[PDB]
């Protein structure tokens, strides 16, 4: 009987997550925000063709883009307020009123009611029209300092290519409109005060006034074009998007966890072209971590899908269902033995000089596996009984991994598994295993 084992070779294996998500602002902005959150927190050094990169090479992010991730970080939340008082706005739609009126004992308790949801409902109209030209001024704070020329504009990386002026235009031009009827808004605002203070207050002025402020509000919670709400929110989303089309590729990512050998290596996919971390810390001022740059990465494959695909659901809508693609990549290798009664198959390595150290062992009939320190979380062992052939795959090598790797055979039973040379019966003479960093 006799062990044959067989090297692999390096691959790489690409995997994909399709994540179920929506196109409603309120999830399109908690992505907006993992990628500003990450970036304004934890500025990573930018990488040393852009002017903002001749500058800022070498020097945490923040140095170089403290404005602009600020510009951001409020046109997000500026966004995340109108989303809520639109929600609110839908909460207060006022009701129209028998006319002439038709006195009851309860009336004025029941004006008293539809006069309090005309003024809060008026009121949130105001602050919606308030926060969305907050955003459009710091849309202009976000656009007029390094990303001036390349945000806005349109491998792809340096550019926004996100249609940001498109949207500038429309939020610009719809809020113009909203405020071109402002007049008849305070019209209803000060006939709800005069009605709490208790003709010009017929039940027609009334549904008048109720009338006119559904109007604007079902404009301003369920456009599009027409509506500044959705032109503000869509532009935070927007300018999120460009802002890492035009400087995310300059962050360096891949920083360390705890210990500085570990090298985990991750590509990332866009749509078509890889970003790599790690081929020295992940902390402020210095890198991001892989789980950063995953989430970041995430976040943006789910934004970026949504616009394009469905674009942003109406504020007052729900959103459709859509699947976004997130793909990385890893560097593997697959390790196998061949066999010509089993217990147990193992597989040892020898580094120069060293003695043999176990890695990965399994039972042979049930499959239950048995990890050293070394293979705890980067390697899989399995076996086909049927060929008689036990796996290891390995994940994530490192230089430290460099051995000529044994597998190993035991014919009898156990109660501990084995794990020293003298235990197992069968061996194969080696494959070499180097790995380069």
């Amino acid at each position: 009987v006799q062990l044959v084992e067989s090297g692999g070779g390096l691959v790489r294996k690409t995997t994909t997550s399709v994540i179920d998500t929506t196109n409603d602002a309120q999830n399109l902005l908690t992505q907006a925000q993992t990628i500003v959150n990450t970036l304004k927190d934890y500025c990573p050094i930018l990488i040393a063709t852009p002017s903002w990169q001749t500058a800022g090479g070498g020097k945490n992010s923040c140095a170089t883009f403290g404005a602009e991730f600020s510009a951001a970080s409020d046109m997000i939340n500026n966004a995340q307020k109108i989303v809520q008082e639109t929600q609110q706005l839908s909460a207060n739609q006022p009701k129209n009123i028998t006319q002439p009126h038709n006195l009851n004992l309860n009336s004025p308790s029941s004006l008293t009611a539809l006069a309090q949801k005309m003024l809060k409902n008026a009121q949130s109209q105001a602050e919606i029209l308030k926060l969305a030209n907050q955003v459009e001024s710091d849309f202009n704070k976000l656009s007029s300092g390094h990303l001036k020329d390349y945000i806005g504009k349109c491998n792809n990386w340096g550019n926004g290519c996100a249609g940001v002026e498109e949207t500038q235009s429309l939020l610009k031009t719809s809020a113009a409109d909203f405020n071109n009827q402002t007049p008849q808004i305070n019209q209803a605002q000060n006939l709800a005060n005069t009605l709490i203070q208790e003709s010009k207050t017929s039940a027609q002025a009334i549904n008048q006034a109720v009338n006119n402020l559904n109007e604007r509000a079902k404009t301003l919670a369920g456009g599009t074009t027409n509506s500044p709400a959705y032109q503000a929110t869509l532009l935070a989303l927007r300018s999120v998007l460009g802002l890492w089309n035009s400087m995310g590729y300059a962050v360096i990512c891949g920083g360390y966890t705890k210990s500085p050998g570990e090298n985990n290596q991750k590509d990332f996919h866009y749509t078509g072209t890889t970003i790599n971390c790690g081929g020295l810390k992940a902390d402020k001022n210095v890198s991001l971590s892989i789980e950063q740059y995953e989430k970041i990465h995430e976040a943006y494959q789910i934004l970026s899908k949504a616009l394009k695909q469905a674009g942003l659901a109406p504020l007052n809508s729900k959103g459709e269902k859509l699947e976004a693609h997130v793909t990385t990549s890893k560097p593997s290798l697959r390790l196998s033995c061949a066999a010509s009664s089993t217990a147990a198959m193992g597989w040892f390595r020898q580094a120069p000089g060293k003695e043999r150290d176990f890695v990965a062992g399994i039972y042979w009939t049930v499959g239950s596996t048995y990890y050293a320190d070394s293979a705890k979380g980067r390697f899989t062992i399995s076996r086909d009984n049927a060929k008689n052939t036990v796996y290891l795959q390995m994940d994530s090598l490192k230089p430290e991994d460099t051995a000529v790797y044994y597998c190993a055979a035991r014919r009898r039973g156990f109660t501990l598994a084995p794990t020293r040379a003298n235990e197992y019966d069968y061996w194969g003479q080696g494959t070499q295993v180097t790995v380069s960093s």
